[PDB]
């Protein structure tokens, strides 16, 4: 395998909770405790009531991990409540904005 691999879903840790820095992008950082660094981050978003569409629209096409991590990642996500999955963790963000409610 090269440098450039995927990361372990299960070694990844928080270092920066998403939060929009003032640009309308949710920005989180993440730090990786695995080998095969630096990697290549799993990266998924949904809402609620959607399952079965990633609905994270990555602004950075190809998230990735240091030495110690720094995994900057920004996407931006539809107004409501969110799940953000990074590797086997979860973190949900409720984005404010127009969205149709019912």
């Amino acid at each position: 395998s090269n440098t450039y691999s995927m990361c372990d879903k299960t070694k990844f840790k928080w270092k920066r909770v998403p939060v929009d820095s003032g640009h309308d992008t949710v920005v989180m950082e993440v730090s990786y405790t695995g080998s095969d660094k630096p990697c290549r981050i799993p990266v998924r978003a949904v809402a609620h009531g959607v399952p079965t569409i990633n609905v994270a629209m990555l602004i950075t096409p190809n998230p990735t991990i240091e030495t110690s991590g720094g995994g900057f990642i920004e996407m931006q996500l539809p107004p409501g409540d969110n799940i953000i999955y990074v590797g086997d963790l979860s973190q949900q963000w409720f984005q404010k904005g127009s969205t149709i409610g019912r």
